[PDB]
């Protein structure tokens, strides 16, 4: 199985992943390939933000599904 994450500036992370893995899991991944610490990545699929401790089979993500990733919106 694999999935996309996918930024809103054109860059798209490939990612090997099972159903069984959690969200925490997914964001240590980006965290190793992009740098980007787990609390500052939010992740959305189905429009909601993914949570660290529910796993890809809990929000239905299927094989090649795209997650969105962007930044926490801070500074407000
Ligand atoms: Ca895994
Ligand atoms: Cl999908």
């Amino acid at each position: 199985m694999q999935i996309f994450v996918k930024t809103l500036t054109g860059k798209t992370i490939t990612l090997e992943v099972e159903p069984s893995d959690t969200i925490e899991n997914v964001k240590a991944k980006i965290q190793d390939s992009e740098g980007i610490p787990p609390d500052q990545q939010r992740l959305i699929f189905a429009g909601k933000q993914l949570e660290d401790g529910r796993t890809l089979s809990d929000y239905n993500i299927q094989k090649e599904s795209t997650l969105h990733l962007v930044l926490r919106l801070r500074g407000g």
